[PDB]
């Protein structure tokens, strides 16, 4: 929009998200310190700030975009994390003596790249129509009840809990 | 540490990562409504990952995790800056440009942050005065774990029902 | 009304509910024992048993009754708890020298008594029509964004987050 | 053992477990019906019932057993579900003409089978010492921060967020 409110909403979206994080950590510390009600108040306040940022976020994007656009924005944001920000952050820390901090910025840098690879893989499934369909028969699992359906395609409706198509994912047994 | 560009950078990555946590929460929400439960769970999974990344930079800027007595003080000052300065400037900045409803929302949020500080200073007052688990007045206490009710000036040392300590006791009110 | 399936359905709801409680304690014990993945497996299994019990519950109740019917049912089973079951269970524990746990059963008995009073008070609020209306000017709180409103009635729509009247409650400030 | 209190606590574990599931369903319906606070109060009461049933559970089981016993007890429970419990109701519902809900009991029966052999797979990982240590080069994921580590054994402490091995699991990428 090129308007001062546009930059204000960006500054308002930040900080409001920083307040959410700060109050989530304070809730965990207050519980360890022996204050359960204070912990709940920190977390109810953390949820209040979560909803304030949603107002500014929905104004900067004219509502809430669809999952295809959301995956495209997240993949571009995570790519910026490990190619620009966390990279440049590590060099400036090493030029000042913060070796240890620089090594931490790079372990987090390696994680954001795995976030983009995951995000691009999910976006490719929507564009290729392979979200609920495989080129070879697989094992599907229902996130609602756990019903297993072997098939080249996912069921339209789960035959147990009657939940729709969205609740089916490729079952993994990583143990 | 302080005065360096690393602080600028250490403070910056705290943002963005905190900003990424909310997007992925909104993105996870929009995913269920679009018909993608796994993509919803993956978005939320990534959000909590970014939640812990920001904790690393937050503890570096605060020399670890401060105690609760300081946490309530910093939270009170953080919300004080919100309603006396931050959201007050954008209220008039948005009104002098035509967005009357955007400033009205910012003014409504400004009043909410004011109640956030008043709530925080009252909780910090209860710790510094020693009135978090004891009143000079006979009050009705409730155990947040099991629901045991206890009448008296002091909260029970241990809940006699579920054997939970004094922390799970708050001052009970019924608001309906 | 008198089929073995009705008992089977009634009995299946009990067993699935016990397993949901069993796996929530197992998840906490595993997370303390040093197994986050095993703790996570215990958690989603309990959610599966929660959905299995939901299938049998909706059959015995012919769908899902509304909140007014659910409140009358919640207050009924709660009255049966502290006037019949836990009272009979306590006197039988004392007849076997189990005085330590008979005091616990009576401690839980008093809690279920308070839960009945909470449930009747809410149902009375729906009947008389004082959920979002009060005879005095009260202070309303938006459970989504935190907006505070003064007056006899809650706002039809929150003027901050634009959420309906359903998110409003009397502010307690219990500290 | 052999006393009426054994049967009473075991009847108290049920019902208390059934009330938590009932109040969980009532909370979801209350939010749809337009009563967020009532939905919160239903949810708050459901957590109270969970801790009441926890008291009766730890009395019957003499405290909280180890994860080894918890996996053995849980696997022995799901086997009962599909070899005896649901196997009986499935044929009892068909003799009375309830074919619509007999297919659901058979579908749930197959799920409890997968629950059993998934529990024994975790148990075998503890008995063989193969929870965090594999004879093959595996890819591990930190369930707290998302750090990836390829290795035969999980990293004693995560080198990014400094969390213990508990938060480490085998990564399977089911998409
Ligand atoms: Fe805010
Ligand atoms: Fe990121
Ligand atoms: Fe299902
Ligand atoms: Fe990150
Ligand atoms: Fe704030
Ligand atoms: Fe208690
Ligand atoms: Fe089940
Ligand atoms: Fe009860
Ligand atoms: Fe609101
Ligand atoms: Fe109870
Ligand atoms: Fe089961
Ligand atoms: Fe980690
Ligand atoms: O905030
Ligand atoms: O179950
Ligand atoms: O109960």
């Amino acid at each position: 929009k090129g308007t001062k409110t546009e930059k204000n909403l960006n500054e308002a979206f930040a900080g409001e998200s920083m307040a959410r994080n700060k109050y989530t950590y304070y809730a965990s510390k207050a519980k360890k310190d022996g204050y359960v009600q204070i912990s709940n108040i920190f977390e109810q306040t953390a949820n209040n700030e979560k909803e304030h940022a949603k107002l500014w976020f929905k104004l900067l994007h004219d509502g809430m975009p669809d999952t295809v656009t959301n995956l495209k924005d997240a993949a571009a944001g995570e790519n910026f994390e490990w190619t620009d920000m966390y990279a440049r952050m590590a060099k400036e820390a090493r030029e000042e003596g913060f070796d240890d901090i620089a090594d931490t910025m790079e372990g987090v840098l390696a994680i954001e790249k795995t976030h983009e690879q995951r995000y691009v893989a999910l976006l490719n499934n929507i564009e290729d129509g392979t979200v609920f369909e495989k080129a070879e028969e697989t094992l599907w699992e229902c996130l609602n009840c756990g019903h297993l359906h072997t098939g080249k395609t996912a069921p339209e409706v789960c035959p147990v809990c009657n939940h729709p198509r969205s609740y089916f994912e490729v079952r993994k047994e990583n143990y």
